[PDB]
Formats: C-alpha cells, structure tokens, sequence
C-alpha cells in the first residue's frame, strides 16, 4: 500500500472506499504519476479480502505491473497469475499469409523472425496491431483447432499448464472482452468478477468493440477450399464476392457502414455460403483448415443476423476482397461485464474530457450512472512546466491540398531548423503525410521518417529510437497511433530526465476533428450530435498532447500548435484553446 507516490496517495483512498462500496470509479492520473503503485495497492487491498481480484491492463505494460505488484507481500500468499486466452495470439501462418498478400513487409518480417516481443511471450496480438493497424484479428487469431505444432498453439498451452487459480488474475483487455461475450453467448476468468482494475480503461471500449467485428477473407478461404463440395462452396463464395460488388459502386463511397437491410443483394449468397461451408467434410480436412473454415462460417452467420453493421472492400478499390461486419451497441456485453463487477476502478491518462466529465467515457463503456464515480483529476504542474507553446502557425485552413502541405511544410522546415532534437509532426490522414512527406523530404534526408501504411507506427518508432542514438535530429511525420500510445520518453537515461532531446518538439498540424471511424462513436454522434464530435475531438488532441511530457523532472520541450482554424477565432475550437490556455 506504502508504493504509490505523494500525489496519487489521495485518489487512491477514494477508489479503494468507492470500489468497496460498490461504485465504478474514474480514476484519471496523468502519465509518469506511479499509477502502477496504486494499481498493486489497490489489487492486493481486495485481494486480502478474499473477494476474487482481476485487473486487466494493455499485456505491453504487464510486465511492468507484475513488478509493482509482487513487492507486495500479500500477493505472495494469495496467489498471482497471468490468464493469457488464445485471443492474446495470432496464428503466424494465417498472420504471414496476410500479411503477403497484403504487402506489409514489416508483419510479415515480424512473424518470419519468430514473432519476438516490440516463458517469453510472443505471437503477442498487441504487437502485431503496432505492426498492422487494420489487422483483421478476429480472422487471424490463435483458435482451438490450431496445429500442436503451431509456435503459438504451444506457447498457450505451455502457459495453460502454468494457470493457477489464484488471488489476483491480471488480464489483457482483448482477454476480459472475450471472455465477457463467451459468457454472453451461452444464453478462463472468474464468472463474478468482485474487484476489478482496469489500467489504460481508454483503450478498453475498443477492445469490445475488436471481439465483435467478425471478417470474411474470400482468397484465403477460397484457396483453402483447394474433395466433396467443392464446386458449391467455392461457387457461394464466388457470388459471394459478385454481391460485394453490387454495394461497392452502389454506395456513395465504400466507407459508410450500412445495415444488412440496407443492401440485399449479399442476403442469398450468405445463407448458400453458411451452408455450402457447413457441407464440407471435416474428416477430410487438416487441422488448420478448419479453423479457416470456421471463422468463415463464423463471421457469414453475424452478417446475416439480428443486430449488425457491415462494410465492403472488393474490386478496383481494395485488392484483399474483405467483408466487415460489427455491432454499432455495445450495452449488452458492458453491461453484462458490469453486472458480474462488485466495484471498479478505471484508470487511464485520459478518462474525462473537461476538468472530471467522465459523461461520454461513462456511455463509450456503458456503465450505469447509478454506479458511476468520477473522482478529480491529479495533474502535477510539470505536465507543462517544462512545456513552451508557441504561436506560429500555418495560415493556410488545413484542407489537405497541395498549398496547405507546401505552407505547412515550410512551417516544419523552420521548426526543424530551431529545433534541438527529436521532432514529432502529428497529422489526420494518410494524404497529409504523403504531401508534406513530398515537399518537406527536398530538405531532410536520413531525418525525415515518414509514417505509411507500409511503414509501421512500430517501424517509425524505432528508427526514431535509432536516428536519435547516432546523433541525427529526425523528424517523423506522425499519423494515427503516434497520438496514443507511443512511448517517446528516451529509455536509456531513466535515473536522470535531464535534456531529454528525444522528443523536444510536438507539432500538431490539424486540430484531431472526426479521428474515430468506430461504429459505436457513428451510433452516439448520430444519436447525442456534434458536441461528442468536439469531445471526442478534444479527447484525441488531449492524447496526442500527452505524447511530450512523460514523467517529472524533464526540460526544453516545445509544443507547436499549426491548426489555421485556433487561432482564426471561430466558437468550435474554444475547448481546444481552453486546454491551450494550460500551456507556456
């Protein structure tokens, strides 16, 4: 209990009382407060009670909770263990096969050279969502019917002989959320979880949301189809496929998520496939095979079902022909994880939205509000001390044209210039890093690190790590998970902050407006309007201010803020420059 530092010894009594009491509590502590302290404290407190303890974190920042949490001596009496389900690995033969026809070479790299972590814990499916943003995991992940032989297969089970029952369970969120929908479908993990600690709770809304996206792959499958059966199976999938396409020029634009009533067309060929697949005999069919075959009937039955939402990727536009298919409602599975919650603990960096709003983090993971408990937020002053906003900006609106990049990339040219060390350049599309990688590249080589999809946020990360050890100033033009997530704090050096250079400069280019292509934000904007586009807006540009200061005692970090549109005095932006106002 003694762990936790000064700051956060507050905030902890709270959340232990709440949680005791019932209450699912808020807990919002910035990064590099000691939250981990609090999480072992909090854990072995309820723990002691007797009350079944499971705290599910992100499984990157596990290993560094297994050792705050076993300095308690409690939790060498009561046991600790790590559940560790299939839905934390990937198959690396389906993973590589993907990743080949699909031309990531970084994945595919990864996989080739044994899945080794970004017993040991490898195949990790966080890691290979670092590699590839848009896996497809529910088609890609570590199944039952999985060859012995498979490295991932045999690592899970090495692990499954290692799962004690024990005092306190620690769980990755993609493990909590399997679990929780296992439980659902009925009519590894404790069936009432009393204490339950949720570290990074930001993320776990999109955990649920991944355990529910089921994905029809037709190449593989129809190459796995390779017997009996097999003009009308391949021949389902092959009309199949030509309804996908009927939706792929009949939509306004492949991306808008419609119901199953809104295009028929993919009615009959679905039910044919959920058949023809079924007809196929299993005696007759590798072990592998199987699973291609499962997760394929699988993902046909949620498409044509009650309650989802799909999307296509076929024909000139996409050339992995691809069906999507997720639920836009996550109550009944959060709630169903909540009913078998005594009390809980949320804490994460980024809960609320404004000051102790935890209202739209509240719906996201559908709590009910008689429970709710939004404790006060605990953020030191050195989350902007060291901290030096500047006022230049590109004046040209940010519309992802060939003026903006060249504007906005002269902008960045003079910070490179000013610049002491490594430089973060934050943009929203894909489009927006290929201009300002075109005309800002002329001037920086061997400095520039341009964000692709072919280029990882991993890649990038790591030749950001490099170019900064050899004494290169590098710029990484910054995209999707380089807002969340990437720790930018030089690993090396810990003992002292000092002039860490590595990220001396944050430059947001666009305000982060419309970041989240989720089904479940769709239904809330739809349903709550364009204040939780603004929150949810302002949660984004929160996060991806939050990759500069990472614990105490840092200095000469430089915030730059390029958006036309903060400094060009129009209402929507005041939250923005209210978090703004923070600052130098």
């Amino acid at each position: 209990e003694g762990a936790v530092r000064e700051v956060l010894r507050p905030l902890l009594k709270q959340a232990a009382e709440k949680t005791a009491a019932g209450k699912i509590v808020f807990a919002e502590a910035a990064t590099g407060t000691g939250k981990g302290r609090m999480i072992a404290s909090l854990a072995a407190a309820a723990a002691i009670k007797g009350d079944t303890v499971v705290v599910s974190a992100p499984l990157a920042v596990t290993w560094q909770l297994v050792n705050d949490m076993k300095d308690i001596p409690e939790v060498r009496r009561v046991g600790l263990t790590l559940s560790l389900g299939r839905p934390n690995f990937i198959s690396p033969q389906r993973t590589l096969e993907w990743a080949i026809d699909n031309e990531r070479a970084d994945l595919a790299a990864w996989i080739e050279g044994g899945g080794k972590p970004l017993h040991e814990l490898c195949w990790l499916l966080e890691d290979a969502l670092l590699l590839a943003e848009d896996l497809p995991a529910d088609s890609l992940l570590l199944t039952s019917e999985d060859p012995a032989d498979c490295p991932a297969q045999q690592l899970y089970v090495a692990m499954r002989s290692n799962y004690t029952e024990a005092g306190i369970i620690l769980c990755s969120h993609f493990m909590l959320a399997a679990h929780t929908r296992m439980m659902q479908m009925r009519g590894s993990l404790p069936h009432f979880i009393d204490t339950l600690i949720v570290d990074e709770a930001h993320l776990l809304e999109q955990a649920f949301a991944s355990v529910y996206t089921h994905t029809l792959r037709l190449r593989p499958l129809m190459r796995t189809i390779e017997s009996r059966g097999r003009k009308p199976a391949l021949d389902a999938l092959k009309e199949l496929f030509t309804q996908m396409q009927v939706a792929s020029a009949r939509s306004t634009n492949t991306s808008l998520n419609v119901p199953l009533s809104d295009v028929p067309e993919l009615i009959p060929a679905l039910k044919d496939t959920v058949k023809t697949l079924g007809a196929l005999p299993t005696k007759g069919m590798s072990r592998d095979a199987r699973s291609v075959i499962r997760i394929a009937t699988r993902a046909a039955n949620d498409a044509l079902s009650g309650h989802s939402r799909l999307r296509i990727e076929v024909t000139p536009v996409h050339s992995y022909p691809m069906l999507l298919s997720g639920r836009s409602n996550l109550q009944r599975a959060l709630l169903g994880l909540w009913n078998a919650t005594g009390g809980a603990t949320l804490v994460s960096a980024t809960l609320f939205t404004t000051g102790d709003n935890g209202s739209l983090t509240r719906w996201k993971l559908e709590v009910p509000t008689e429970r709710a408990a939004f404790l006060p937020p605990v953020h030191p002053a050195w989350t902007t001390a060291p901290v030096l906003l500047h006022k230049e900006f590109c004046a040209h609106e940010p519309d992802d044209s060939p003026e903006w990049a060249t504007e906005c990339a002269q902008t960045i040219q003079g910070v490179a210039s000013t610049a002491q060390g490594g430089t973060l350049v934050l943009c929203t599309s894909y489009q927006n890093t290929e201009l300002l990688a075109g005309r800002l590249g002329a001037a920086l080589g061997d400095r520039l690190i341009v964000q692709s999809k072919t280029s990882s946020a991993a890649t990038c990360l790591a030749q950001f790590k490099a170019k900064h050890k050899a004494g290169i100033r590098p710029v990484w033009l910054g995209l999707g998970a380089a807002w969340t997530g990437i720790d930018l704090s030089d690993h090396s050096l810990p003992d002292n902050p000092e002039l860490d250079r590595l990220l001396s400069d944050l430059v947001i280019t666009r305000i982060p407006v419309g970041q989240n292509r989720s089904l479940t934000h769709e239904r809330r904007t739809a349903i709550g309007g364009f204040r939780i586009i603004s929150q949810e807006a302002a949660w984004h540009f929160r996060q991806g201010l939050g990759r500069l200061v990472r614990r105490p005692g840092v200095t000469h970090k430089n915030l730059w803020v390029l958006d036309a549109r903060i400094y060009g005095g129009a209402a929507w932006v005041a939250p923005f420059r209210q978090i703004l106002d923070r600052y130098k």
